[PDB]
């Protein structure tokens, strides 16, 4: 036998940990959060996301006590009871694994908490370098990799917010144009909770990084072959959604046949997304507070929690 | 202007943070902790180590609330009020920087806390591979480097203790024989606080490591040229202490002249200790909760605290 920092759960065990947590989300609101391909329904929100929201609100008060201790030690004032220390959450995972929806659902739940906390959600792609700058660094084929984001700027952003700033700015990325939007900004004003979602978020290193500022993090996981399947399938579905727009950077993909589309999508997975997942994303899975394991049908039926 | 995760202090500012913290250490007890070359006196213990001990005891209660939240969420019992969750402390730094004394002094202070906590101290060299095994891996010239320790065993040890085990074993290293002592063990029995001191301790990576289990850590820092100076000087002093013992693995060093000794000590610093410090130890300085900066005279007159 051997001791471990983690505790594994199946949905039956984890759903019981919901207790009385109310369900403040309608089936229609879920739709507004549901991403293309995603199978998440209100049942999963009850048996999986509600226990998560509970665990997170238990730790928010606790986390603040810790920051209180340091404040006390330093002989500082105290804390405007209504302008606390932002609880930062990191959501990571591979492209097409569902992390985007997971973060949006988590934000909706936490925000509808009795004390109605101001909960902001920022995706890291707003921190991607503009295509022209990526071109400069010869990184257009490495878009999504750690070095494709302005990690300095990202770290400055999260640091500014958790340090108690009145406001902090983040650039905005346009998936439609496949590039940063000139002049656009997302202003975050001292939220009570900040969710940061991106491929890169849990990465660690020789310098203090955004992951070192997280008070809680989740990794959305799945069999790599399944994620590729979801990616390719989402790619074919996009021919009639995003790619169908004449303004789309990838509008030429709309006319691909099922066959040509699979070939193109598989190649991008093989040369860009798979390498990034295997080399940079997966290695960060061990440090996540909670790992959500999804089955081939996108169903979350297993979880791994870090008690230590 | 720019926000930061750290707050810098000079001794004048930091010593004021002592408040009423009692001094339960005699000048003679300090001697029993003082390492060869070290200049630490009771004044430094009051202006620097006492504020540290205070800050640590404020965070111990706070840290436990956090583990309490998770226990509550999981619907577990509660916690024998007298067999809690061990607060783990990491102490890192270069060879000859004084980290060994710093850890021993910290242990003495914390243990003499009103509620008399059971405080254990474990140095990582007990986890060094035996010379014969180092020979096997061709690492005898890399002794001290991360790959020279059994990190798997070390992680198992710290994990076992923080997980609440009744007892955990650690091998024992003999500096006199420059090797692991066959059959020797240090038994740690559910301490309230465990201090882990070693060159490697704050290292991070692709797997969950000992640093991920620390609730607080300190890095003992200094100008690299000063540390080399301290190393060489300690080396010459050892000719009449440790090396003077016929049983010493390095007994041949006792007969070196000042000149030959400096040459030998400088070469080891250049080929082993300096490379390790620069490549593996220093890069971990950013993640330490508290950095103790020492001047050429070993004096600690600056500190960097991680509030975030
Ligand atoms: C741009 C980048 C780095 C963005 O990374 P993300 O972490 O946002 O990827 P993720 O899979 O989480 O996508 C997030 C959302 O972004 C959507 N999206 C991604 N690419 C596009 C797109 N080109 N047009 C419209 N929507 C898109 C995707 O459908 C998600 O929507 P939902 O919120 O409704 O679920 C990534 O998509 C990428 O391009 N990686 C490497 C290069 C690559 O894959 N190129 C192929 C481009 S055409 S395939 C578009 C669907 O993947
Ligand atoms: C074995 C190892 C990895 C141990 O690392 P540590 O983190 O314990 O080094 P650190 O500088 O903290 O030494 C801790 C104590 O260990 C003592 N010590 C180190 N080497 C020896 C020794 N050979 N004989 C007796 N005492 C020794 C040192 O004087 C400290 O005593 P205090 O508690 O009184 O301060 C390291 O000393 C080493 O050998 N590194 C690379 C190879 C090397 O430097 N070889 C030269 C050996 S002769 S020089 C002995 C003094 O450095």
């Amino acid at each position: 036998s051997e001791p471990s920092p983690y505790v594994e759960f199946d949905r039956r065990q984890w759903r019981a940990l919901r207790m009385s947590t109310p369900l403040a989300l309608t089936e229609e609101e879920l739709v507004g959060l549901r991403g293309l391909g995603e199978q998440i329904d209100l049942l999963e929100v009850e048996e999986v996301y509600l226990p998560l929201a509970r665990l997170i609100h238990l730790q928010v008060a606790a986390r603040q006590r810790l920051f209180a201790a340091t404040a006390e030690f330093l002989g500082e004032p105290q804390q405007n009871p209504d302008r606390p220390v932002p609880f930062i959450i990191g959501v990571a995972g591979s492209v097409a694994v569902g992390k985007s929806t997971t973060a949006r659902v988590l934000q909706a739940l936490l925000a509808r908490w009795d004390h109605h906390p101001r909960v902001d959600l920022v995706t890291t792609d707003g921190f991607l370098y503009p295509n022209a700058e990526l071109q400069r660094r010869n990184l257009m084929h490495r878009k999504g990799f750690p070095e494709s984001y302005n990690r300095r700027a990202l770290m400055r952003f999260v640091t500014s917010v958790k340090s108690g700033s009145d406001y902090a700015c983040a650039p905005v990325y346009s998936h439609l144009h496949y590039d940063i939007i000139p002049g656009a900004e997302q202003v975050v004003r001292h939220p009570d909770i900040l969710i940061l979602e991106g491929l890169n978020v849990l990465q660690t290193g020789p310098t203090l990084m955004v992951s070192d500022l997280f008070d809680f993090s989740l990794y959305v996981d799945a069999r790599i072959e399944d994620i590729e399947q979801w990616y390719v399938s989402r790619f074919l579905a996009m021919r009639t959604t995003a790619f169908a727009d004449p303004e789309s950077h990838f509008h030429h993909y709309a006319a691909f046949s099922d066959s040509q589309a699979v070939v193109a999508a598989r190649e991008i997975w093989r040369t860009i997304n798979r390498p990034n997942l295997v080399e940079n994303i997966l290695p960060t899975r061990p440090r996540a507070t909670l790992v959500l394991r999804k089955d081939a049908d996108h169903s979350i039926n297993r979880l791994r929690l870090r008690k230590l």
